């Protein structure tokens, strides 16, 4: 049942590992950047 | 507890053989050697 859906996107999250400075530093903050993936789709066909 | 920590010091002793000789040259003896030591602090921090 491929072909019913119209549009798919498969959103698989990751967080990249930040690394702690040291020094007098302006402090470093993460995001929950999140990855999307928008599914692509087709078909193959023959005749006889 | 670090923060209740003010200057962190070290100490070395060390000494040193020697070897016997002849001759007009002057007189020798023994030798003692103290090396004393500082620290470093630092922080590493992060945000979120």
């Amino acid at each position: 049942e491929l072909a019913y859906v119209r549009d798919g996107v498969i959103q698989f999250e990751v967080q990249q590992p930040m690394i702690a400075r040291d020094g007098p530093h302006p402090v470093d903050q993460p995001v929950h950047n999140y990855m999307v993936k928008r599914i692509h789709k087709r078909s193959l066909s023959a005749a006889f």
